[PDB]
Order: C-alpha cells, then structure tokens, then sequence
C-alpha cells in the first residue's frame, strides 16, 4: 500500500518535493475530453516528475478527473464504444508516462452536485466499477488503481449514497481516498470546519459529516478500513460571519450565504466549465499564507481558537468579519492518530505546494508511515 500520498497540481508544482517524507505522488489532473482523450496537463512536467519520482524509488499515479475534469465521465462510460476508447486511452497514458497507477477522481457519479452541467446517469457507479475492472484486466495487478471519493459512498441509481457496495469494488480497487475536506461552506447556514475530524448531531446548520463519519460510512458500505485513505487539506477556508466571533460564540455561527468571499492570493475568481457559469471565489487560504501571516500567534488581525468538537483550529478576523477554518500541525496529527486507530490504509494530502518551506504540515503526517 501507500501510507502517505501527496497530490501535486499541474498548474502549480512544488518548487521542491520532499521525497523522503512521502510514499506516493498523485499528479493532478488529466481531464477526460468528450472524445475520451486525456487533456489539461503538461507533458513535460509529468515526464519530469515521473523521472524524479522513479530516480528516488517513489511511486507516481496520474489523477484523472477533478472538479473541472468530470464533465464527461458519465457520457464516456455509458456508451460501449466510448468506454472502450477511453479505456484504451487510459492504458496508453500509463505506458506513455511509465505511470505506477491511475487515481480516478470523478466528482461525482450520478450527482447533481459537483459541476452543475456534469453528465450523469443512473448507472454511473456500476459503470465506474466496470471501468476499474477494465483497467485492472488491461494493466494487471501491479498497477495501483485508486479513486478519490466523497464523504459518503458513491450514489446509486436514485442518487442516494450506496448503503451496500458491490464487493467487486473492494476486490478491484486498491484504495479509496476520502476527500474529507471542503465539508462546509456557503451552502450551510452556519460556519463549520473545512475538514472536521468529527461531527456532532447537536450542531445544526452544517453538513452532518466529517472524517470519522465518512470513514464509518465507507466501512459500513463494504470497504475494509485498510483500503480507506483519509484525505487532509494543506489549506483552510474563510467564511463571512454575520456577527463577530468571540470567546463565547464558538465556531458554529451564522454566515453570509450570499456569495463566497475571497480567501488568500491563491484564491482567483473562476467559473465552472458550463455555459453562462459565473466566476466565484472558493475562499481557499493555503497554509503558506496562514504561516506567513502569523495567524497562529494572533497576528495580522486574527484571533485564533480551537474547536474541540471537530478537533480543528479556527480564527476570526474582525476586519472583513471573516472566520478561517483551517488545519495545523496539531489537527493533522489528530487526523493521523485517528487513521492509525481505525487501521486505515494511510492518509493523503491536498496539496503539496501549499505547505511552508519547513514542511510543517507534511511533517505532521509522518506518523502514518511508521
């Protein structure tokens, strides 16, 4: 298995990759086109990084899909001819780039969530498994086949999270990388954690999930814990509170749902790949910024707190009335402790370039690889 996997992104590769602090690089993203070709990544970068990984004895997978790369998965897999062509192209990419694996990041099978104009079909989840089976048959047992997954099992024919997965999921796919981040946001009445480790039903106005709830849901639906990988963020998110946060309010306070405020300098306005889509901010605030601004020592207009329920830090800036939910060394350690206790297969991180030059967050993950 891969104890610690790190996503790196084509549009912003890390200036230096800390190879000795990770086991697996996941290169994001190749985006399937309407014709089932793989586009949206930089040839020379992937070849450079594969060579570096291999020189260092490290495994590298290509991640296929991602948020803006999921438009065509449903269409591609629901037609026999496009399915076969897509499979052929995926096998070709593995050979062309000497990849050790493929990480499929369809966001999401049969879902009106994810990019609004994504194709969708009742058979999406069954077809996704068919895809993994085809890849397994063509590439063999050595290739690492993984999938990045939401906080509940893949949707069934009625767009409901599956309560019982086909046991060929676990027997075909090596690992399931749970995206236990971006959990709360403007779709919720109250602020909540970006990557809560726990969720308590006593808290209303937030999404009723967390790392723990997600892991439990995936295990309950049939995936053994050792094939689950807990994903963690190297960024936080800002929300705009309607009233100030104080020592008395805690994190879970009412927020503006009118529009997502900008996070840090990495938070560029961007529109989803749909007709007439409006450009929006994500509220992303990467660790490098959190560290540089001294948020943790109440600098730069922030006052920091810890949320004991979710086991994550948060901070309030009276200027702009912003709450930042984030992860630090302590909260990442707590996620690792949880992952080890649950006997998970490992952890993964999104994404590597977000760490500071001292590898503060990546260092916080090291207990998973021992």
């Amino acid at each position: 298995g891969q104890k610690l996997s790190a996503y790196v992104v084509d549009w912003d590769l890390p200036k230096s990759i800390a190879w000795d602090k990770l086991d697996h690089i996941v290169y994001a993203f190749a985006e399937p086109t309407k014709d089932g070709e793989l586009s949206g990544f930089t040839d020379s970068q992937l070849k450079s990084v594969v060579q570096e990984a291999h020189s260092r004895g490290k495994s590298i997978s290509l991640s296929v899909g991602g948020w803006t790369g999921s438009l065509y998965f449903s269409d591609l897999l629901k037609s026999s001819s496009s399915f076969d062509n897509f499979v052929s192209n995926l096998v070709d990419v593995v050979k062309e780039y000497d990849l050790d694996g493929l990480n499929l990041d369809w966001e999401y099978p049969n879902s009106p969530n994810g990019v609004a104009c994504n194709s969708k079909d009742e058979n999406d989840t069954a077809n996704y498994l068919k895809l993994f089976k085809a890849l397994r048959e063509k590439l063999g047992s050595k290739t690492i086949l993984t999938t990045a997954v939401p906080t509940a099992p893949f949707n069934d024919e009625n767009q409901q999270p599956s309560t019982k997965l086909d046991d060929n999921w676990a027997s075909t796919v090596d690992a399931f990388y749970i995206m236990a981040y971006d959990v709360n946001g403007i779709r919720d009445k109250n602020a909540g954690a970006n990557a809560p480790l726990y969720y308590s039903p006593k808290v209303t106005g937030v999404e009723p999930t967390s790392g723990n709830d997600a892991v439990k849901a995936w295990i309950a639906a049939g995936i053994p814990a050792e094939q689950l990988v807990l994903g963690v963020p190297f960024y936080g998110r800002v929300s705009k509170t309607l009233e100030p946060i104080t020592a008395s309010t805690g994190l879970y306070v009412p927020i503006s749902q009118s529009s997502q405020i900008k996070g840090d300098s990495t938070d560029e306005k961007a529109a989803d790949p749909c007709p007439n889509a409006v450009a929006t901010y994500s509220g992303q605030y990467i660790w490098r910024t959190i560290a540089q601004e001294g948020i943790a020592r109440n600098s730069s207009g922030w006052v920091t707190y810890w949320d004991d329920i979710s086991k994550t830090p948060y901070a309030y800036s009276f200027s702009g009335s912003k709450v930042l939910s984030f992860d630090d060394a302590a909260s990442l350690q707590d996620k690792v402790d949880y992952a080890k206790k649950q006997g998970l297969g490992g952890v993964m991180l999104w994404s590597l370039e977000m760490d500071d030059d001292e590898n503060t967050l990546l260092n916080a993950l090291q207990d998973i690889r021992k």
